[PDB]
């Protein structure tokens, strides 16, 4: 940890676009991120009621949580309006830097469970969440919902990764996916401060 | 964990069928569990060398492991013949219990890096491995690969789940995986010790 470096992540708080208005949000895909969406959840043209992502101003006084954003003023959110196991979607990024051997990866991430609710419709509910870090198109490490975030929270998760000179997809562009599962409602799940560290691999 | 409860598990430990011989082992789905293959990447007509899975004596002559297995003297092991990136493949249980609101479930299971070589062929590399929880077909919690486990060693991975009162699963069996990724070669896995323990939710 104390030998750990950060790998370069685009946007990593979502703190682009900047806001100013307290519950303001974007319903476009971040600055730096592209928008995950194999089953073609998210349509072409988005609307603040059909599935969506964007990056919301959460400040002292934010409805859907007890505190600010854990970093800076904007968290990224992920809306699926699609029936609960419809299918999955989210924000990915490939990184510049490449899969290296005896290399130990942390990926941490807050996520947030937004409470409240918004223009009479209750945020009560959690799809829940799936954090993973790529190498090409193929997961390396992943954590699917383990975490218990309550109602207005945001939690940190920890994926870890060690990369062996056995590993096949070494020299392969690293890359992050902040995944909504959708197996639950209300719909919406919260991600911010995106870290990825590397460090030398256990002996 | 004081008040925690176990939820019961078939042969949980592999522990049957019974064998005696240091490294003997069968190509049979193991008694109480299932084979998980949605890719038909294990054969109908197995043999030592095609994809298989089973039971293996670990004792502490181990050739493979560094000590004995975790628990009794059987691992579970999913070995697959296919090329990286072919598929995956492992062991599944439906539990008689089902999903219950304000529970925190705690899935642990120890998973086998088999090192050493046999015949010249190295039992180097890791294909991973992926512990899955279930509710029906749903994959609730699941790790993906995060643990970094030496050669010829054992590691414990926990899985965690809070199922809260708006959950959708609720009353649904509840289920296991052990899963072979094949994300690497020699791409042979092991498990044992697979626990699940239930206790109130935080509060
Ligand atoms: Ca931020
Ligand atoms: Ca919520
Ligand atoms: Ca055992
Ligand atoms: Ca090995």
């Amino acid at each position: 940890s104390a030998s750990a470096v950060c790998i370069p992540i685009k946007n990593a708080g979502f703190e682009e676009p900047i806001l100013q208005i307290e519950d303001d949000y974007t319903i476009d895909t971040p600055p730096g991120w592209i928008t995950y969406d194999p089953g073609g959840l998210v349509p072409a043209k988005r609307t603040r009621i059909t599935s969506n992502n964007g990056v919301g101003y959460t400040g002292s006084n934010s409805e859907f949580y007890n505190h600010k954003a854990p970093e800076g003023r904007n968290v990224a959110f992920v809306y699926l309006a699609q029936e609960i196991g419809s299918g999955i979607a989210g924000l990915e990024q490939t990184l510049d830097a490449v899969l290296k051997p005896n290399t130990k990866y942390t990926l941490t991430v807050d996520i947030g469970n937004s409470g409240g609710s918004f223009q009479g419709k209750t945020l009560d509910g959690f799809p829940g969440y799936r954090i993973e870090l790529l190498a090409g198109d193929t997961v390396l490490a992943a954590d699917h919902n383990t975490l218990y975030i309550k109602e207005k929270d945001f939690k940190s998760t920890t994926v870890t990764f060690t990369a062996t000179p056995e590993s096949p997809y070494l020299g392969q562009h690293l890359g992050i996916r902040l995944i909504n599962p959708l197996q639950g409602k209300f719909s919406g799940v919260d991600f911010d401060n995106v870290r990825l560290t590397a460090e030398p691999a256990e002996t």
